[PDB]
């Protein structure tokens, strides 16, 4: 006896795709975060 | 299994627009402290 | 003898659907949280 | 055998709605802080 | 189903009049750092 | 899914305007320094 | 709903009347300088 | 949105008369200066 | 509200006897060189 | 707003008597090289 | 204000009676050249 | 409050004296151009 | 406070000495004028 | 990724005309200091 | 595991352009007040 | 028993690289405000 | 009776070096974060 | 985007005016040292 | 803008009137040594 | 046979109305965090 | 059935009133900070 | 129900005290700056 | 409640003891600079 | 609390002797050109 | 503290020497003028 | 510390040979006027 | 039948006041992070 | 029934007094910030 | 119950003197500014 | 408890020596511009 | 700890060079007006 | 019957003692947050 | 019975060592910022 | 227990170096401003 | 670890060369202030 | 890196052409004097 | 770059024919000082 | 470090050669007088 | 660098021819005197 959580086991991979996937587009978006706080201060220092 | 998150990753795009778009006006605003600032040292300089 | 889980065993996989389902639902509505949230931030930070 | 969810995934996009539409308001709100902010300033420096 | 944010949107509009209201009367101040400190060189240069 | 910063985008024009506007009265005034600064000097070299 | 910065509008003046208040004792002072300056010089030039 | 800054554009000008007004009254006191340095002259020349 | 700048706008006055003060004393040292640089001429056309 | 040199440019005319006074003590002096010197002549040429 | 030029208004003519003073000792002095000189046509022309 | 220039008044009197000593060294010199100049002219005249 | 003008005050009779030194030495010269001129009408009239 | 300062390099230069155009209006201010300062001098030495 | 940073590290690069670009601009602009400055002493001194 | 975080620990490591990865970049963008902020104190200093 | 948790109780240690281990990847990654952030910080401040 | 220094260009004409126009009756003033001057030497010379 | 110097262009011509004044008087002091010197010489001559 | 569960079907959306009742006063007292922690803020920030 | 949460729906308003009861004395102690700020700054500025 | 925050309403007025009151000892002591300031000036200039 | 900065009301005052201490220590030596200056010219001058 | 400038205080006049110690060395060689630019005259006038 | 003007006091006198160095040389020069006006005038008269 | 004028110390005397140069010359031309003018006489004496 | 909950419905209130109870002690205890926190601001802004 | 939080309710105190305790010795550490912060600055302003 | 804060409380102290000290090392490098800026004064100054 | 700031302390005065160094050196090239000064006015007076 | 200004110490004296080095050339010019002066001088004495 | 608890009443104090004794050791380190925080701050700031 | 934090006690301990450690490398970098700001200024001050 | 910030420890000092290092680098160019400020000065002065 | 300047370090001369680069033609045009200066004078003393 | 002052090399000869340049014009206006005082004195003298 | 002094250059000829202008009024006043000093001599001598 | 002030040393002497320049041709003008003078009293004379 | 007096050396003789061309016609003048003079002489002698 034992529990065949065989595909179970590579269905945890499934998810995690879409885990890796999700956060490339929030980063994207942060990124907007630090080129307009940086010009933020560009037109005051600059 | 895994999860969908397929449009969910291109969804964050959405979102990222509107990151880029708010900047443009923010420091379009910023400019002014840019001219006023060089205006303000100008009447007493030149 | 045995146990006649044929259709139970597909039958599984019916309310498996609903579980992907309801997520991207729930996930849709959290995604505001990260626009929202880093507007929140833009409004002070751009 | 399933699990009728199908009411219930649209359902979802009722609060989604809400989530869109709350954040405009608080981010209506930031902007007097970068307004301010920036008159604050405005008043030392121009 | 969905999320009456109703009235709670317009409700966030009720702070953002306080968000412009305030900003002037910091502002008010702000301006006699813009006489005095040019009356402070007036007195010097003029 | 985005953020719906369409408003918000041509909101910061809103408030510019103010930036430009401001500029104008202080560098109105700063002419003063420029005057009378020559007629402190014209009064003692003329 | 809104936010009630009825006094809080009102409150600014409260400070505005010390902005302007504290600048003519400056002045008063920087006067000297225009006085003991011109004596500076009237005792080598006249 | 925007930031009304309607009454404190003019608000610049009401400083700004100070800023001519000022001038005068030195400008006047110069002025002697000019007369007294002729003089200063006139004795020894004339 | 308000700021009470009441002892602190009569405090100027404090600062402004020493500016009237001060200036007495150098105007009374200029005055050598009025004399000085008259007897300086004197000897040499007398 | 404004900036009220409301005494302070009436005030500007309070030196201004010094400016004229201080001169007529000077000149008085002066006018003894115009005697001295002309009776320095005198000496030599009557 | 004003500048208190008060006592150095009459300390003017406390130079001046030095000015006055000087000459009649030069003078006192010019008068035998005048004495001298025709002395020295005195001897020739007599 | 005030700014006590209580000593520093008396001290412009110490430098004062300087300012009228250095004076009668200087007119002390120039005295022998009154002697010569007039020697000058009396070894052609006399 | 003062100003030590101690050694500075005889320091002037330091230069005094040779004004008085340098005249006698023109004067010696201005001398032969006299002689020469008027032996210049003496080989004419005696 | 990057920040799109494409027409805000070029706006710096929108300014800069401003920069140099004002100068010569001061410019041809200051000249007549320079004429009025030698016509100050010339009615004195010419 | 790690984290793909692979082309956000270049990313960083796109933004420095702009970094290095707007500075030229608004330096060429500064320029004027060293010109404009000279020429304001220019005219006084020349 | 225990748990084998054996590649998990070195694991860290991966995504430490885009750690220091990423700092360059930014940093490298970082340096223009010190350039250009030297150079918008260059043309106005120099 | 009792129950023989004798090799479960070190066997908890077992684990514990797993706690011990996988914290000083991470900590090693967060290092980054309090160099480029203090970078981020140079290249402003220095 | 620039700032519009439009009329403060031709401003800068509005005070020039006012150098060209004082010195004329400063000009004409000094004109009388040039006449009493040559009258001063006139009565003794002619 | 422009400097208001329109009664300060006509206040130059005031002095002025002072100018052409005193040089009479001196003058008219100066006519003796011009008829003194005559009589000087017409006592030996005529 | 089945179990008449007709009422009691109904019967579960006589508490779930209910359930949407009680949020929206609790929901309306969160909101006060929501404007007080933005004022907390305002009053340092503003 | 259901579920009588009829006062208790009210009843979340009794706790609401506290909530924006309280704000307004933290929110008034909070003003001091922006008082003593600028005054913080006024002594230094002013 | 509620939630009695009755006398912490008032509480946050106990503390508000601490907060006008300290400012005054921290303005008092930069008023020294002020004046140290302006006899740091005083010095070199008068 | 409140917060129980009494004695630190007063400790402001401690440290503004050590600010009106230090200024007249500086000022002091500032001193040198209005005798050196003068001498500096007074060597030139007298 | 307060502020140990108690050796900081007398510290200042450290620096004050050197303030008065340099001053002489100048001044002993601004003497020269007292001298000098009297035997520059004193060769053509003497 | 202090300021260790030690060698810089004494250093002064390394350039005195040069300014009474450099006069002997003109003074020398300006003999000339002495002899070649006396000349100039020798051979006119004698 | 000093100032090398130890070749412009003998620079002096460069000029001094000019200054005696010149002299002889004039001198050689003005005793003509010493014969012409014994002629001018010789002619009508004798 | 039923079930006597008489004594026991009440009794729910029993326990209810030490719910109402124990919370005033902790929020009592929270009130000196609200204290502490804005002194531990005060320190570092006042 | 009820629960007897008796105890519990004043044991709330108990720790409140470490609440209140604790602050003073951070607070007492802030003010050195106060101090070095305000002799940071003195040391380069006075 | 409570919390003993009791060593804590005076270890906040065992800080604060490392707060008191570390400021004494830099205030006696912020001195070389205050004497080599006066240095830089002095050297083109006196 | 406390922050050992031992070697932090005498750190201070590790920096401190380099304060005082680099002044030395500035200051000998300050001492150029008061030779080259005072030569700048020799070569035009002596 | 210190700051390593080694090179830079000795960096000033590098300068220092330029600075004994462009005074030689600008004195070398003086020395014609010293030339010119006389010889317009000697053309009409000589 | 009851059922003794009698042992176990005291027995819930054994584990309290555990309960204050952590806290202590886990404040202690808490405590380093806050001095190294205030020397982060320390070092940018003093 | 009680609970045996008896090694957990001076456990705490263990890690505060580290607490205490880590600052001093920190702040020994935080140290460069006072040196390099100090030099910052230094450099263009002195 | 503890925690082995052993290597995290001299780690500090790999940042330091680094912090010692840009500081040099930016005073190099500092460098500059003193060297051109001077010259600026140079050839108005010299 | 360290923090890798290696590049940055040298990077600080790239910047220097422009240092001393801009300052020989800022200097360039200064000299002209010292040839025209001196022609300035060259028109009058000539 | 670097720091490209290429163009703006060069760009500092653009200004100092115009500074040679407006020299010839003031200097040909000096001429006037050179031959107008020479005339002022020819038609006394010739 | 360069400096438009295109219409400046020529300007400086536009003050060059009052230069000359002027001269021919004045030396025709010259003019009687040599008619009436001949004619002053012409009766006493013809 | 230093300043290449290479080129800009021998630069002087290009002005310098100027300064040579024009003299002779003023002195050659300057002769006029010599001769017309001598020619003035030659036709009395001769 | 240098100065070009190119035309201005040539241009000093432009105004010597005057200086040659005033004399023919005064001296020409001057010979009616030397003829009218021996006329006055020939009519009582001859």
């Amino acid at each position: 006896g034992v529990i065949d959580t065989s595909a179970v086991e590579s269905a945890i991979t499934d998810g995690q795709g879409d885990m890796k996937a999700i956060g490339g587009y929030i980063v994207g978006a942060l990124v907007i975060l630090a080129v307009a706080g940086l010009i933020y201060s560009m037109l005051r220092k600059a």
